[PDB]
């Protein structure tokens, strides 16, 4: 019945069987198709988040609320309980990057600067940059609210000037948005997807991302369409990706928000509710 997931699964299936062995910038062996498609339905409240292998829901959740800050701080996701980017702010990883004048959790300009404060000129984590630069997101809202049917709704971290001092460059690219009969959709552009372990984080965020929005905007959802660049598997994930295989999908959690949230500064952890999320045991996929 969960036949959105059962695409996920067919993906990977497909890549497993007809990818390509190249190994990355890194050296590892990965297991890569160029250039694939799915559509997720988003609606009544429904959130691609996978049921055959635990997703990281906290670390969903906090990690989008920390972009929507315009946050680079990696130490705040950290107090959070959240260290998927405590790695790339390490004093090791800034002083091999060449930020040795970086302080520790420094991500540099990353997803939420560009988000909130795009074109503003980077000058450290602890500077306020209140009303610098271009808020992408500020902007998405009133294009969606006065003028739904624009073809230039775009949120995009893909800023050329800034990947240089980037903690790493974008993987998740840009997002256009579009209004239909009163449904908000959502096609995500993936220059690179791991499919283990990224690819379904990032599909609960760009999922939860657009019911937020539409919660702002007082519009139902639509889809979200995932376009992928290199859709890969590394190596080292292969046996868990076909354990993984194995498991029937069962239906996909639905989302609803707490409260008076009026912008899309507004959310908290606590407004954001995951109602019948029980998925299959997590499959351990190291890097
Ligand atoms: C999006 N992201 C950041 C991130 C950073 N660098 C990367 N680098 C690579 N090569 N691949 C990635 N998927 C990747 N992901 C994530 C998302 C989820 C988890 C995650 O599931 N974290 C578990 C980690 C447990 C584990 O490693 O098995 C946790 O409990 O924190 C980690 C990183
Ligand atoms: O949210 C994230 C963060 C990272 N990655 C993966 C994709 C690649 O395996 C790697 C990034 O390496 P490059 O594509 O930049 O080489 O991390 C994701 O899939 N999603």
């Amino acid at each position: 019945k969960n036949e959105d997931e059962s695409k996920y699964l067919d993906q990977v299936r497909y890549i497993l069987k007809n990818g390509e062995r190249i190994d990355d910038r890194t050296g590892v062996g990965t297991i890569s198709v160029f250039g694939m498609h799915s559509v997720y339905s988003l609606r009544n409240g429904v959130v691609p988040v996978l049921t055959t292998k635990r997703v990281y829901w906290k670390g969903v959740v906090e990690e989008l609320l920390w972009f929507i800050r315009g946050d680079t701080n990696a130490k705040h996701l950290s107090e959070k309980g959240v260290r998927i980017w405590d790695a790339n702010g390490s004093r090791q990883f800034l002083d091999q990057c060449g930020f040795s004048d970086r302080s520790e959790g420094d991500l540099g300009p990353i997803y939420g600067f560009q988000w909130r404060h795009c074109g503003a000129e980077y000058r450290g984590m602890d500077t306020d940059y209140t009303n610098q630069g271009i808020d992408q997101l500020s902007e998405i809202i009133d294009l969606i609210k006065n003028e739904p049917h624009s073809r230039r709704i775009i949120l995009s971290a893909w800023n050329v000037k800034d990947l240089k001092l980037m903690a790493l460059p974008p993987c998740h690219t840009l997002a256009q948005f579009a209004v239909r009969n009163g449904e908000l959709s959502c096609q995500l552009y993936q220059r690179s997807g791991d499919m283990g372990l990224g690819v379904p984080f990032n599909l609960a965020s760009y999922g939860l991302l657009t019911h937020m929005i539409a919660h702002v905007c007082g519009l139902k959802t639509g889809h979200l369409c995932h376009v992928l660049g290199d859709a890969h598997v590394y190596m080292n994930h292969v046996d868990a990706l076909q354990e993984q295989l194995k498991r029937q999908p069962r239906q996909f959690p639905t989302v609803r928000f707490i409260g008076n949230i009026k912008t899309i500064d507004d959310f908290t952890y606590e407004s954001i509710v995951l109602e019948n999320y029980q998925p299959m045991p997590a499959i351990k996929m190291a890097m």
